[PDB]
């Protein structure tokens, strides 16, 4: 496209300096050429121009006392990226590399994933350059108060709803919310997410990316007038992803038979089905053995040191764990295997060789972690809607809005490839379908933002 | 709990001049030391010492004409308790007797009772002390206005949401109501609770506490490997409470046959299980008579003036008018007759003497007011979520879930004194359980509050 | 007055366990009776009966966390009397003994004190139970941080104006200052009074209450047919006040010839005249000693161990330190010397008695310290006008304000009496006057407060 | 300066990528060595760290639309430096260079020349990358709206306080004013200063910087014992600056003799001292021939063509027109002419190798344009005064005002860089004293900001 060209081209000279986000903005916009071709409409309201810039970047100072009564001062940024279809929405993260670009190009995902989700969740992203490691509790809790007192002026329950990332887990959540609600005086919890069952946190959320991952593996099956019953499947990983997924797939009459830890992987052909198999998962993340081992001691089956599943022969490749566990070389044995199912899962396993490779392969059915694993993000959504209503959603009735979602994830991805001609691409439907919502709001909103 | 010794000793000094206030804590912390021994953290961040003192506490002026144009001044209250489970919530009460006194020592429980419903509501308590005996339609709406006018202010569906009691119904919430959305300039409904259907009350209100009751002693058979199936009933009262436990047990198969008034008690063995025997209550209620006799002069059946019914043999005991109803007396009379259910339904109907009696009592099943009548608690809850989602429930959707949430109460209640070591210990289980969940609360949020 | 009498019964009958505040009401209203008889109207309207009830009351909880680590919880609070002239004003206490009554018995006078200014200004009164002895600065710090994160919310330029007091000073108001502008994230400056001069307080700040004495008993003189020039003065105590009462009396051309220490008095018929003598107040209250005898050995006077100035024969009397400072004992010996001119400055100098004796005086003026040291007050109303203003007056605006204003001070207390038919008398006048501007605003307003 | 040494090291490594902000701090720490080694509390709250980072950054999203319908996008700022002191206060600028850095170097200055002023006035600095460059009144229009349609709710008149700069004059500012007003719905017209004025702005705008001028050297005089009564004086450029220096130093018995262009310059032996002379002024800056030779031309005087005034034997130099205007080798010419005064006016007109030179020179008056121009800013402070008392000053009173704080902003100067051992050295004085004030409210205000 002519305008993707020509804006790509701006950014990369005005931003020069945010390498990260310039990268990305890249990446995105080089993807959309035919969407964009075929709107002409977008272009003159300068559509593409007003979408790289946020709508509105806050930066502060967070001046802090440690436990010697040392006085230290660090930055803190929220990047309100866009707010189109639903409040600002994306997590915080607090680690030393910290910076506006970072916060950018995260920003600026952050909208299109939420896009995708079906949800009305706008995108933005935050966090200081504040390291936790090292710090005690109280530090914690210190850094935390300070940064909040500056920080709850520009959010709330329907304006902006951070939630955690990197450095930002529970503990921090909730140590922001508190002094929240002091300072502003009521409860309004939903304008958090991540937080604890006590204070309406929500059930479901660690199985959440596991069983959102198969939901949607399963609308794949459908669409292929094909089923998960019967299917063998290969995973990566034996933490909290792959426990979701192993336990949702054998619950769906399909089943895990390999898991990976760094030591190599094992191989179970029974399958990871059993009451007992699937929380000896639990078992070994607790251990912090790192030793897929464990399994094969345990269970007696094959162990594979140095060694990655993407040998084995299943139906369903479906990596949980590391970036960039699928390189090249890896993909081919895949490939050699006529495996037609690839499902990315963690984020970014696969290599851009490998991926541009399965990619070739006119057999195979490839889909992006982006849509895959938005399990995490939606049971962020359900948070809010709980919070909202005033009630906590059982555990049954969050599952099947997960499953139901995940349906839509899936379906919309696949008609907007399809609208654009791409026949039953996911990965780029993924691309489309989070871009479009987004600018169909824009254009209805006019020029304001 | 040397610690919670403690803590209650720095209470009773303090406080000296509060004596409702100092026993309530004496006796709900008291209940703890078990919890708080197994809770070193707690101590660290002066937990307790926290707690025991109110977030907030207002008072204000209220100058008010009268019919005559004569102008009075009283004194308003709301003392906003905790906090860290939901917005304050609590009744209010208009009597010539409220102080702060009393405004805190039922605002300090009124959050542990909410805590232990399930759903997040914090604890509050507010009132005056005017006096609404003796004064026109008129001046009580020119009162009920003088006191929103303060008022106002410092609550909110978010923040803040009063009910009635002592002195505060229906038509003062109503008053109260019209004055806050006039002042306000919005509708924000969900500011009180117990509002009549037309601008947003719930349905089955009247039913609710009579009926969550019973369904709490259904969970209590259930656990008991039992039934409600053919058991018999001794119900003290003849009002809303008992009419809509009565109607329930029916339903469900038991048979209520006591009732009581100020005036003896009546029994009737076929039991109160017919429409028109049960429509009668509400006449009975209706008249104004105060006369229990009544039901016995219209259906022909036995009546004991002077006499309380905890005398008769039946297979579960439910007062549900008043308080200190049974003693020692009457509870020997119970156990003689060797009765295992023992259901508190009424605010404190039971002598604390009767009530460790009770307890010792190895065969017997003891169960608290405060856990078993949160019916009507809960449906107050129900109003805040339909007013928030802005659209009314349908009766049975309000009945299915004020049966699923007795139920939690009761397993809940189970599994805390069940981690204590206590057994089933309903009585302390309701404590332990209320407790648990602000302390959990409030240790994720820092200190802040 | 039986409206009176009655009124004040109920206070004693209502407010039983509050014997500060029922004494000041007793007290003040007693004194009041004349303007009452006069003023039928005041009944109607329960005048009498809303003033003694604050307009609004504010408890609230203060963690706060040590130097250790260790947690700490205080109660702040903020009694918002009257505001029926400015927005409310007062100061703040930090000191153990603080509770509910003392606060409603500063509140309540420090209306009628504000209202005698002649200037906008409301009465109000709040503080802590905290203990700022033996609290490092740090924890100082913590302390106003906590107690300001919800105490901001109400107050303000335009609502309540709070200052320093008992365990309040300079650096506290830094402190708390420095949270709320965080908190609000603007200036608004106003919110307090007694700031340094870097972020808004005013020039004239310590010579103040001191000046404004001297310029009262310059009004005095005036009325009398008389002058200052050549007069003599027995001051109490070597403080702030003192140091400006001495200073200014110098200019004027009177004398300083008593100073006194908590060791005695010491004596100088030179008088305390030249700037080495007057600054040498200064290093003495510096040093911290508190030793009226370094004055005597460094300038070599007379010095009196165990000894009240009270004594010694001058024209005018001006208790500049202490509560209770003068007896019947000491009245007697005044008297005695046919001192005609009695000027209370500290607050309370004075026992009731030797009040009362003083008063029977027939040659005697007597004049009330909450007239006379109102320059203190005065000085912080033009700090408020200063900083809504937006610019700084110079020391001889300030002090030709602060003139103008005792001067008018002085002459209005001086008519209200004499409107009462009570003659010179400036003891009553201070009440009548500051209690008429009330009644009059509260009339005008309407029964709303 | 140790510490001060550390902290520059910090910001040159952290913010590499902003130059002209890195290099704004190097200079203004480097120069305050002495009063931090005076100061070691400031270390311990780790003052400079804090001060290096603005309070608040704001960046925010611009669409606008032209006269052809066409939608263009622009970035907005703010940069809420520091409030301390005052509200933020700062220009705005439009300009295509503008960015980050440049906005952050130039808030930083604001916030020390805020402070040297003596008015309360924190620091900011704002603007956009917008090019006013050929824009219709109409389309700069529109910009505006857009603008301050998100900021303003980040300003105010008790929180930010914006004005023109490079790209905003009172067009612009008139067109945001009338957009804030109506977004907010009331006047609140000191939300920004340099008002036209019919809705707020004050007299004496044009001629406050060069009469602002003249009253510093006034006060340089008399600390020297001597006056401006027959003095001679070199101006630089015909512009507003100059006119105003001209006029008043005529005023008051000086007489500038020299005026100069980018021609060359004049040379007016008699002196530019009559109502025809100075008013000859306005004309050529309104001719737009941008010539000095006019005046020549007009009074018959000497004109150097190619030439600066610097060889002139005077005795006040007075450069009021471009930065850089004198170098080393005009600066000898001066020193060789044994000039004692050298009075910077227009900003940075020395360089930096002038200055230091200039600066060794023990008989001469070296005065940096940062405190002497200041006359700018005084009004504008002055604007927000007389708006906050809703009225209008005469000429005279601002003229009164300006007068007197001109003359404390040179005393304040002396006695800083004295207290520190420099001597007569007005250049650090300026320095010291702004800094001092912040440093001082930042200490009493405690670790919030």
């Amino acid at each position: 496209s002519k305008y993707v060209d020509r804006v790509i081209a701006e950014v990369e000279k005005k931003y020069a300096d945010e390498p990260e986000f310039v990268q990305t903005v890249e990446e995105v916009l080089s993807s959309l050429g035919p969407v964009v071709d075929a709107h002409p409409e977008y272009e003159e309201v300068a559509l593409l121009e007003r979408m790289v810039i946020p709508e509105r970047v806050i930066e502060f100072r967070v001046p802090w006392e440690d436990d010697n009564g040392k006085v230290h001062v660090n930055t803190g940024y929220r990047v309100q990226f866009n707010g189109a279809i639903g409040p600002y929405k994306g997590g915080l993260r607090f680690a030393p590399s910290v910076n506006l670009s970072i916060m950018k190009f995260l920003g600026f995902e952050q909208a299109f994933k939420d896009s995708l989700t079906t949800l009305p969740m706008g995108g933005a992203k935050g966090g200081s350059d504040f390291d936790p490691n090292g710090k005690s509790d109280r530090e914690v809790m210190r850094f935390c108060q300070a940064f909040m007192t500056e920080l709850y002026r520009h959010i709330g329950p329907d304006i902006d709803v951070p939630a955690g990332d990197l450095g930002v887990g529970a503990r921090e959540i909730g140590y922001m919310y508190g002094q929240y609600r002091k300072i502003v005086g009521g409860f309004y919890n939903g304008v958090l997410t991540g937080k604890a069952r006590s204070f309406g946190g929500s059930l479901v959320r660690p199985e959440a990316t596991g069983y959102g991952s198969v939901y949607y593996v399963e609308a794949v099956m459908k669409h292929e007038n094909d089923t998960l019953v019967g299917k063998t499947v290969a995973l990566a990983g034996f933490g909290n992803v792959a426990w979701g997924a192993a336990k949702k797939l054998a619950e769906l009459g399909a089943k895990a038979v390999t898991l990976s830890g760094p030591d190599g992987y094992i191989y179970d052909p029974e399958g990871i089905t059993t009451e007992e198999k699937i929380n000896y998962m639990l078992e070994m993340r607790a251990s912090g053995r790192n030793k897929v081992q464990d399994y094969a001691d345990k269970f007696g089956v094959q162990f594979f040191p140095g060694e990655k599943p993407w040998g084995q022969k299943v139906d369903i490749i479906m990596p949980c764990a590391t970036q960039n566990d699928v390189d090249l070389e890896q993909a081919k044995k895949i490939v050699a295997n006529n495996v037609k199912y690839y499902i990315e899962v963690a984020n970014m396993p696969t290599t851009n060789e490998a991926l541009r490779f399965l990619m070739q392969q006119p057999n195979m059915v490839v889909a992006p972690s982006k849509a895959v694993n938005a399990g995490g993000v939606l049971v962020s959504g359900f948070e809010m809607s709980q919070n909202s209503e005033r009630l906590s959603w059982t555990a049954e009735e969050v599952d099947s809005k997960l499953h139901q979602v995940m349906t839509d994830i899936h379906d919309g991805s696949a008609a907007a490839a399809e609208r654009y001609g791409l026949g039953y691409n996911l990965v780029a439907g993924a691309n489309i379908v989070g871009f479009q919502k987004i600018a169909d709001a824009m254009m209805a909103q006019g020029i304001a933002w």
